């Protein structure tokens, strides 16, 4: 099981809740950007094998967020690997798994949530996960 270092984070926008708040280890700090289609981009610093992205959602136990995950070797050429909606059932890191593939950049695009148009993420982690489960 490998959790990759995130050397840099950028976003399409933020409201003062900075993109770097997603990699500070603190569920009490967040990235926020208002509107469907806002996004946050993680840099691993080099190409790695990735098969899982975890995101902890702001008010994640009270509302569902629509999102898509894309990845690739450069931000101008990303491919979608995952699309869905957060569970609405936890504030913890929630795992989004997909077929293992090479990426340096991971982008989460948000489509707002079940309460309002905000995209608010408290933590992200990027993995090469092995076999896991009860
Ligand atoms: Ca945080």
């Amino acid at each position: 099981h490998m959790q990759y270092d995130i050397v840099a984070v950028t976003a399409s926008a933020h409201d003062g809740n900075l993109p770097e708040n997603t990699i500070d280890g603190n569920l009490s700090t967040r990235w926020s950007a208002n509107g469907s289609g806002q996004y946050i981009t993680f840099d691993l610093g080099s190409a790695k094998t990735v098969n899982q992205v975890k995101a902890a959602w702001y008010n994640g136990d009270s509302r569902t967020s629509g999102f898509s995950i894309s990845l690739g070797s450069d931000p101008a050429s990303l491919t979608e690997v995952y699309s869905g909606t957060s569970s609405g059932q936890t504030n913890a890191l929630e795992s989004y798994s997909f077929t293992a593939t090479t990426a340096r950049y991971i982008r989460i695009t948000g489509f707002g949530n079940s309460s309002n148009t905000w995209n608010s993420i408290t933590e992200v982690a990027i993995f090469h996960a092995g076999e896991e489960g009860d």
